[PDB]
DNA sequence: GCCTGCACGAAGTAAGCATTGCTTACTTCGTGCAGGCACA
DNA sequence: GCCTGCACGAAGTAAGCAATGCTTACTTCGTGCAGGCACA
């Protein structure tokens, strides 16, 4: 039953105890190891040197058994299967200690070691009840460990004395004592075998067990009554003590090098620390006493139980945690008197659930617990059922109403579903996880019945039944007859064009259900385009496969320039090869034509007016006046760096000064019609809008509602747009009326800046610092959005280095990381050794990859 | 703004109607696309064959638009851009069809679309507009529209008469017909040119694009009044129009294999009907009035509104649902007086919210929206704001009152909140969704600083914080730092040991945090056992492992047999792979010994004495007996079946007749020793429980409270456990305070049985058919269990054929190749044409293998 | 709305990661019988 | 509780799939201007 003991002494008689049993512990997993490797392999079984390990290791657990508690005083209240050993001890005449004397009994370390506070996950067992193969004389090394003879104890298996072992007799006589009858009749049984079990001795004389032994005291009959007898009268020898305290230290510490040796002649590899204690745990795990102690120590560490309160409910309920949160308050109380109404709460999840979060008393939730045992068992429980229990008087007021509130909170958290018609599906189907399952099993026309359930109420019931309804076509019956026959939404996606076909699906509702309609716009058929789906995926993972794998995939060369998008000017004058490479390296034809040389674009097999073509407008406009050259033009883009503003900028004798080999006559005709040709631009788009026209965009941009509520709010729309073109979030959120929906409408980039964290005033500085998001993403500094009010976190996730950060990166080291490479893969794919280079642990880089 | 038609004529018209349009659309598509082509490759635009199919296309178009409406009468209130064509024909002296005056305009068909319930998903676009590249004179083209005249609309660009193009003036000279200043002055200029555009011809003359125009009536001033007066006195030729009827078609038909000629020529690949479809969308769908036709399909079939109302709802709010859905419900009803209740709630879900699932007015949920947009806006709000804009007027009462409803229930549906514990929440951190930023961010102190936020709460909310605390000796600032450290619990479980311990966890807690305990008694180190966790996964996975991976990871061979569990002997008679593989063939050393034969074993290298005590414990007894021999005591077993009881039953006579070679003296002996033997069996396990052992029994079980509670049901304890025998598990619940988990506590099997699915009447059935869930997975058959009532489901649930179900095979195939195979990975890895033998599809053996 | 392609900005949308919920042997846990590792 | 290894049964536990929720450019959507497809 109750195995108890209570450590009252000194830190440092604690720390001596701790070290004590701590090493009379790897002396009993020295035991208990050289008996597996006894019975692990026969070759082993028949070395005697593992005997002499063994007996040796058997002598220095009795050793360091005997040096428990020396003082006798520091243990009070040892108990030991019920029994109070204190007063047991008491009541024998040479008193003694009673944390030894417990020891020797089964199991009696269980506890000690709770008295010492030792982890007992690592099964401190220590046991000196050998027999069989034991060295000594078993009732003699019992009698020295119950009375803390350590100076008697042999420390190895050479210096025991043979009046000690086989020669037993000649000890006895060496004291005289008294020697009854019942004594006289096992001693001449123990003169044939001295380690005859007390089974045997007990059975071949007609005696019982108890009587045989009897107990461990000069003043009772028996072999333990004899020994006592015999070592009372033995002086206690100090040097003897002390040297054997001082050797079998070392002693232990070299019987597990010859162990290990003997697993490395016998095995081939060692025995560790952790596995023996792995294997005591596995071969002692069987019996219960240990799945209570498992219980128990379940309960401090998630429940956070008191280690005799964890204790006493493990042993009151088998060690079943569920069973133990399956157990109203009463009864826990009833078996554990000092448990809390927390500690009960923590373990009982359905009573700290009734009584926090329902109000219910403690006999209310005691009452809903008899019932119907746990949260989940309200749940099955009938509506009608608990109503019954009510109306009949057998289940209280607040009791029913908390029932009847838990299982309609079940059903209410769905959308569309409020308390009336929650209440119709439980009379209807009982239970809310019968209306679960019914939901599961797509019951939709026996759901629909109900009155109340609606089309919101099924797509926030039935998985999926909302992605099929929502088709143009597809009936209620026909998407419960989908997902019958299919299992699921996932299931039904996952079908076959063909089987779909044969079902009845248009090939318009089949496109919109497996989602293909870019698929189908790259490549007419819908087959061919569900086996790209299944092969690749996405369409955009398509429009990344290399151009050799897409001719093979049985695409041309127009549709594989369709499908990545090359321009007109960059498909025709390249190859596919060299005209997608240069697309997916710089993006747009402007950039082709800005950042190679016309020879450089010739080169790769363009015609001198293709060429010019993938050149910049304005590189076309400068060889159509008097024919600068395109060796002249191309330098003097790439003075004004490709602007025609720029040209007709300055004076024209700068020109041949920035441009080198450029003569002045040509410079005042370059700078007249750079000036002719931006005075015919800026002719076209100079456009303010008007009075109307700001009132109609802002009826299109907000609706009709709020513009006018804008335009009355602040006068005209003439206000409404100058706030508009200034990002004045923070003005147009005061109008009440006005929202987040309906100013990110109006003012762009405001809704990514706040899906990113960013308070409105936040967005508001970012927006009119930098115009834009975009700007901010490919021009926004770290320390820059810190200087505006901005914290790492947000910053991080505005600039998107959220992959970066995710690899326990800062912010300032992961835009570092953007700033001297390119995107995020470019990162993920880099130099390993650059990386550590740039001053990055091995950690870091290994953490990058990931 | 609106565009709408409705058709007033019998099917038969109808029918007629919907055909003629369809092929007006397939001609404009082939005029896109040729424009398509002209514009994708140069080399295709110089080609003449190309342009000549655009204008046969345009002629096409022109033909089948002069068809629409032939009776004057199919079509009424057509309207195009709120200008209602119906009155605008009426107040025209030749009067006409007001389809065919609308389509002549842009977008016009967009009204003739919707009367006719054309499907706007295609993009049924058909516009009469061609002026450069048009083989006719483009205002006499659109006249010849207008006027439905079939006859003179040329079917083929060699069939354009020059009077109808180049030379159109001998056309009008032809029928007089009065001509004022401003026509001549206009004809004047489009003798340079009559494909001069509209524009150019009023710019160049001073007056506006409507002065040059003019009505398309007679009594007007303008080129449409010119070539009306023109038309109007021209007769209608039957013949030229039939003949144009008839072949139109076949020259639709046939220019589309030119388009599909010309694409093979320039592109090398078709352009499909559904390619030219999709293109026509993409194209188009950049204006708005597209957008709106998207929106009204959108809303159309998700919720199911009716045309007119989405149509009016896409309009007023530029075709954007969540515009819409963010929009009070008194605006809607300003913008669409038509729209319903039901409508609006459909299509704005935070109004059906709040009015149904929270009983609020239509005022009410219209303040809410207006003051928050959503629900998601509300649970976004500070819950002080809300009772500030309460206290001060501006929010009703109801309105206030569901919104801190709302808020509430955003944190009561976690376990352990309750209403005080969330209101101190939402006062100490304003609104729920910041209480969730907090906990994602694992700002676990600051939760906790709140009153009444315990250990379930943070549990509830910080996720992973459960997995961590539970840990013995990990503190909840430890926790929190962890958390905080690595982002999350799956990166703390991903940590490498070095930086755990780096963190200071103790090797146990890595051990308890990581999941290595089995690895760890597999290897004795903490960081191998991470590491194998890292390549392979699984412990069971390193178990399921071939002996030569095995050995080269760094195994000893007695490892790998406690690995693989090998029994000693099997381990010892053969070698690692042989006893490996026996072991991983037949499961147990029984099984080894009872289908091997004993010349096998000792074929694979058993001792004599090792291959018997491989075979089974019977085998070793009746060679222990006048020495049976094993030739012959194998055919014994054999023929009981490896059953003693089998052998002491039936008469020694009977043993001759089964077992050849076996002489009649010898089977008295056997029989006699096999009766001795089975006596002697049943009376150590001649054991049934006594009314004290069952009532310890009960108390172990379910506890004492519930034991002594069945004790008192019933008669007495023994009484219980004969329920529990014959598993009555209807009975046992029947009791008041008896649950499911304490039935399941008592009767093994119960639980596994009801996580199946089947209710407790039913498990009892398949309990008391089969004795245990065991024998019912190794026995039942599908039809076994369709006899005791169960569904097809359960018994796919409970047989273990979830994975096969879920390919959409029906219970008994998954059965049978469950029978005629081995495991489920035993029909994932077939033989791919044996399961094709079998009678499966080639979609269903697919499915299979994924 | 001339007619769209090239191009850019960015959230509208929806791929993709992460978390959470359900199912089941996937793995761990509890029990019993023989006979050795060895008795209250 | 002799002692534990072999072995089976099964839910206790927790791997593994499924669905749901969050974040963000991941993929589409909306807009503008150039110059041709080519004009109220
Ligand atoms: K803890
Ligand atoms: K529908
Ligand atoms: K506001
Ligand atoms: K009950």
């Amino acid at each position: 039953l109750v195995y108890d003991a209570e450590f009252v002494g000194s830190e440092r008689e604690f720390e001596e105890e701790r070290e004590t049993f701590l090493k009379g512990v790897k002396a009993y997993d020295g035991v208990l190891a050289t008996r597996y490797l006894m019975e692990r392999s026969s070759s082993a079984k028949n070395d005697e040197e593992l005997l002499e390990l063994h007996q040796n290791f058997i002598l220095l657990t009795g050793s360091y058994a005997c040096s428990i508690d020396p003082t006798e005083d520091r243990y009070q209240n040892v108990i030991v299967r019920g029994v109070n050993f204190d007063e047991r001890v008491q009541r024998l005449s040479t008193g003694g200690s009673p944390a030894r004397y417990a020891i020797v009994y089964r199991r009696g370390w269980r506890a000690i070691a709770k008295a010492l506070d030792i982890d007992e996950e690592d099964v401190p067992a220590i046991e000196v009840r050998a027999v069989k193969r034991n060295p000594l004389q078993p009732a003699l090394y019992r009698i020295l460990v119950r009375y803390g003879r350590v100076d008697l104890m042999p420390v190895t298996v050479d210096e025991v004395p043979p009046e000690m072992a086989g020669e037993f007799e000649r000890l006895i006589e060496r004291y005289d004592v008294p020697i009854d009858e019942k004594e006289e009749r096992i001693l001449e049984i123990l003169r044939e075998n001295p380690w005859t079990p007390h089974d045997e001795i007990a059975r071949r004389l007609g005696l019982s067990v108890s009587e045989v032994e009897g107990e461990k005291d000069p003043e009772s009959s028996g072999i333990y009554s004899l020994w006592s007898r015999v070592v009372v009268n033995i002086e206690y020898d100090e040097r003897t003590a002390k040297r054997h305290v001082k050797r079998r230290d070392r002693l232990l510490e070299e019987l597990y090098e010859h162990l290990e040796e003997l697993s490395e002649r016998y095995l081939r590899h060692p025995l560790t620390r952790r596995w023996i204690v792995e294997h005591k745990r596995d071969i002692m795990r069987r019996y219960l006493e240990q799945r209570i102690v498992e219980c128990a120590l379940k309960l401090q560490d998630r429940y956070g139980i008191r280690e005799d309160v964890a204790l006493c409910l493990a042993r009151a309920f088998d060690g079943s945690i569920s069973m133990i949160a399956t157990t109203p308050y009463r009864t826990l109380k009833d078996v554990c008197p000092d448990l809390t109404l927390e500690e009960a709460k923590s373990v009982n999840r359905t009573l700290a659930t009734l009584i926090d979060e329902h109000g219910l008393s403690p006999d209310a939730a005691d009452e809903l617990i008899e019932h119907f045992e746990s949260i989940a068992g309200i749940l099955a429980t009938d509506l009608e059922e608990i109503e019954r229990m009510y109306e009949e008087g057998r289940l209280s007021e607040e009791a029913y109403r908390a029932a009847v509130e838990i299982q309609l909170a079940e059903l209410t958290k769905k959308e569309g579903v409020g308390r009336k018609t929650a209440e119709r599906l439980l009379r209807a189907f009982g239970n809310p996880e019968r209306v679960k399952q019914l939901a599961r099993e797509f019951e939709i026309e026996k759901l629909a019945s109900v009155e109340g359930v609606g089309e919101r109420v099924l797509r926030s019931l039935v998985p999926g039944y909302a992605s099929l309804i929502s088709i143009r076509g597809i009936d209620r019956e026909r998407a419960e007859r989908l997902l019958k026959k299919y299992g699921g939404y996932s299931k039904v996606r996952e079908a076959g064009v063909e089987e779909l076909r044969e079902d009845g699906l248009t090939d318009a509702q089949i496109r919109e259900l497996k989602g293909l309609k870019t698929l189908e716009s790259i490549v007419g058929d819908l087959e061919k385009a569900d086996e790209l789906k299944r092969k690749y995926g996405s369409a955009s993972a398509v429009r990344r496969l290399p151009v050799e794998e897409l001719r093979e995939l049985g695409f041309s060369d127009d549709e594989i320039a369709e499908i990545k998008g090359i321009p007109k000017k960059l498909r025709e004058a390249f190859d596919l090869e060299t005209a997608a490479e240069l697309y997916e390296r710089y993006g747009s034809l402007k950039e082709i034509g800005r950042r190679l040389s016309y020879d450089d674009l010739l080169e790769l097999g363009a015609t001198p007016k293709a060429a010019a073509e993938i050149k910049g407008p304005e590189f076309k406009f400068l060889l159509n006046i008097e024919g600068v050259g395109p060796k002249l033009a191309e330098r003097i883009l790439e003075a004004v760096d490709y602007d025609l503003e720029r040209l007709a900028s300055l004076n024209p004798e700068e020109l041949a000064e920035k441009v080198e080999g450029l003569g002045e006559e040509l410079a005042e005709r370059v700078v007249y019609a750079a000036r002719e040709r931006v005075e015919s631009r800026r002719k076209s788009g100079r456009q303010e809008r008007s009075e109307e026209e700001w009132k109609e965009w802002l009826e299109r941009k907000v609706g009709e509602g709020r513009a006018r509520r804008l335009i009355e709010y602040f006068g005209s729309a003439g206000e409404v747009g100058k706030l508009v073109e200034n990002a004045e979030v923070s003005k147009l959120l005061e109008v009440p009326g006005i929202g987040d929906e309906a100013v990110a409408r109006l003012v762009p980039g405001y809704k990514t800046l706040r899906d990113a964290g960013l308070t409105p005033a936040e967005a508001e500085r970012v927006l009119k610092r930098y115009g834009s998001v975009s700007k901010v993403q490919e021009g926004a500094t770290p320390d820059e959005l810190r200087e505006l009010g901005l914290g790492d976190a947000k910053i991080a996730r505005i600039l998107g280095l959220r992959s970066l950060v995710n690899a326990r990166l800062d912010v300032d080291t992961a835009y570092e990381l953007a700033r001297r490479y390119g995107s995020v893969s470019a990162v993920r794919a880099a130099p390993v050794a650059e990386l550590r280079e740039l001053g990055l642990s091995d950690r870091a880089i290994a953490r990058i990859a990931g």
